[PDB]
């Protein structure tokens, strides 16, 4: 049998789940066994999972579980866990593309003997992800840029946008947005142009769903991709929109879009970065503007500016946490076909190509 155990998120404020209740009602009768830690943070009861046919277990249990558990959790283990990683662990591990301390987070797994199966790796045949969040991320980023240009257009400079909270449902964070959206325009303020780059992608995709939601008009939108960036950065159309949306896959090293010279300009338009993609911490990050990832409970950070008005960034890591439990029930319905073939791990390509692409990662790994 195959047993999976599901860890509790301990990165601030997570809301998600790596699997739903559902999700794990359907692997029971596939004859899984399922270990669920009661979580703190989750936005599902774990009743739910209780009744679902999960054993309940508590938070942080994994550590010491037997060594053939699977263990299941989306983000981030604590940079303070220093013990070898000695089971199977499917996670974002967010270590691949040379982020910031991406060497120790794998030394953790290759002390311990450790797999890693990243979800953002898993595939199918044609190289295509098999489970995203990236549709709630632009969406929720879209919504908090929006709040945020609307703000800076009916407060003092001296406050900044207030701690989110996450939504029951998309309705009543459109229902927000909206508000202050139309409270701003009300006022006299011109109907912002957002410059979306990486726009045909999930999160790009998401974005532009709630601009047209919220009610800005499709030709107030730039949608960007591949296409109109091969010239290569800086762009000058990014100080000239009133909002940025990055929406990138940042693969390949690229010529950054913009800088603090092009942002230093008495005649800049910018009010608001939404950086989505949020390589943050990559070396080629092609926002070097900014060094904080914002958070819900302080979701904007100002650029320093010397001249034009008051620019902040949001770069909040984990954003489709706004509608925890519908994106984590999108995210578990197209990750279980995969989970369903983890009896073949050792012979299924979903799982074998992310086991051998950890292997090589953990080749150039010094020692
Ligand atoms: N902040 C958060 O909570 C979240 C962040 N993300 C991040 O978003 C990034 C993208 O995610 P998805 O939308 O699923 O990827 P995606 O692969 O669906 O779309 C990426 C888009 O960027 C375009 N692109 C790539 N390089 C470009 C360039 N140099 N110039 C212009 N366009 C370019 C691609 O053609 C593609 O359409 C990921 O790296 C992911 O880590 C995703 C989910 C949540
Ligand atoms: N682009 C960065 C990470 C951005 C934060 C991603 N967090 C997302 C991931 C979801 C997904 O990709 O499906 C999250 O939802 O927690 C990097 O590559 O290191």
């Amino acid at each position: 049998a195959v047993t999976l155990h599901l860890r509790a998120e301990t990165k601030p404020l997570e809301a998600r789940a790596a699997l739903t209740p559902t999700t794990v009602k359907k692997l029971i009768a596939k004859g899984f066994k399922i270990y669920v830690e009661d979580s703190p943070q989750s936005t599902f009861n774990i009743n739910e999972y209780r009744q679902a046919g999960a054993i309940i277990v508590p938070a942080g249990s994994w550590k010491t579980a037997p060594r053939d558990r699977i263990i299941i959790g989306l983000k981030e283990m604590p940079e303070t866990d220093t013990f070898p990683l000695v089971h199977e662990h499917i996670q974002f591990a967010h270590c691949y593309k040379d982020q910031a301390g991406w060497q120790n987070v794998l030394m953790r797994f290759i002390k311990g003997h450790g797999t890693l199966y990243d979800l953002e790796f898993l595939e199918n045949d044609q190289g295509r992800r098999v489970a995203a969040f990236g549709f709630y991320a632009g969406f929720a980023g879209a919504a908090l840029g929006v709040r945020d240009w609307a703000f800076k257009q009916t407060h003092s400079d001296d406050e900044d946008l207030p701690a989110v909270s996450p939504y029951p449902n998309e309705k009543a964070l459109v229902k927000d947005v909206t508000k202050d959206y139309k409270e701003a325009l009300a006022t006299g303020a011109r109907k912002p142009t957002v410059l979306i780059i990486g726009a045909l992608g999930r999160s790009g995709s998401g974005a532009i769903d709630l601009l047209h939601k919220v009610g800005i008009p499709d030709a107030n939108i730039l949608k960007w991709d591949i296409k109109e960036t091969s010239r290569g950065g800086p762009f000058d159309e990014i100080p000239q929109a009133d909002i940025f949306i990055n929406c990138i896959y940042l693969s390949k090293p690229i010529a950054p879009f913009t800088n603090m010279e092009k942002l230093n300009n008495p005649n800049r338009r910018l009010r608001t970065v939404v950086d989505v993609s949020a390589d943050t911490t990559n070396p080629h990050n092609p926002i070097p503007i900014y060094t904080v990832a914002t958070v819900f409970n302080k979701p904007t950070v100002l650029v320093p500016t010397t001249a034009g008005p008051k620019l902040s960034v949001i770069s909040i890591d984990h954003l489709p946490s706004l509608l925890p439990r519908e994106a984590s029930e999108f995210f578990s319905h197209d990750l279980l076909p995969s989970l369903e073939l983890l009896p073949q791990r050792k012979t299924a390509p979903v799982w074998v190509r992310a086991k051998k692409l950890f292997d090589r990662h953990c080749a150039r790994v010094k020692r």
